[PDB]
């Protein structure tokens, strides 16, 4: 069976797009599907940032292309990242792991993230869970 | 036969030349490897974006140390990161694709795109041409 | 025979920290590690850089982040991560390469490098090395 594991390390939209890109789409193709946030993207799948009414942030290289992007995705209606994970749960065979080195650095504590992590875990375990698939660091 | 596949996610000019050492090491290696222009990256092979008289962009996290590198690269008249792929097309197995979701985000269509583009495609096109092989997020 | 190599291109501490944590993490499972330090990363290995009384640079996206983590781990007594690999390759088997191509372009010289630097090398030679782990460019 076909195997896509990401390291989830930066908190950007233009960031998290792909991930949530990469992740439907390997779902819809039959792929199992790991997902490894730390650092950034920690923050960005506890409860507090997924809720915040603040403007998701662009990689400050390419703030003036941002307008442009967002615009276009709401106009076609596009799923924001987390829901284009969230849906490739339902369809497909992925799991969602918190680092929780990264978890001790920035306090954060279970019950802080987003109710579909399914596991906390550290780098070992995931190096095991996707040794055999193709890696990705984003 | 060995195989490197590469998602040139970013557009800045430091993340563009290891996209092309890369692709002319491993060419001229034996390798076939295959490019995956993406959200900035696909903006960076937009003609618009080649024949631009503007400076390359650097990313503002290394702002200071950017004309060293700029200026080192003239000095050795070390060739630009597209000549660098474009090289090593001729030399050995490179295909370059073009991200079709990344074209409606942007509103790019193909005559918009360099002529060493050979095909636009989506994700699981490309994770299928990496599978078995070593795949790198740039 | 478990593998993991990983591209070190980026400069700011806040992606070296991932770097060191993956590999003292894979040496204590008993994992290869090859590490191949590039353009930004190579520069973070020079004697120069490691020596520096100049605080670490955090990526300039998540500035206002940074307190909050340098004051964590200071507070944790957490290791710097170039303590990290130093002690991974007590304890496992990490080698540590630099690239010769970032090395003209910055005028960089062998013994301007860390003594636990291993060799000296190009992108081909260390894809060969790579080839059938897990591989990840940061
Ligand atoms: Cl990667």
């Amino acid at each position: 069976k076909k195997k896509l594991s990401i390291i989830v390390f930066s908190g950007t939209i233009d960031k998290l797009m792909p991930v949530g890109i990469l992740t439907s789409g390997a779902a819809a193709s039959g792929y199992e599907v790991n997902l490894f946030f730390t650092f950034w993207g920690l923050q960005a799948i506890t409860k507090r940032s997924l809720n915040s009414q603040q403007p998701p942030q662009i990689d400050k290289n390419y703030e003036q292309m941002g307008p442009i992007m967002m615009q276009k995705m709401q106009e076609m209606k596009y799923p924001m990242w987390h829901q284009l994970v969230q849906q490739a749960k339902e369809i497909g065979e992925v799991k969602v792991f918190a680092c929780s080195t990264t978890m001790e650095f920035f306090g954060i504590k279970r019950e802080d993230l987003a109710e579909f992590v399914d596991d906390v875990v550290g780098v070992a375990t995931f190096l095991d869970r996707a040794e055999g698939g193709t890696t990705l660091f984003i």
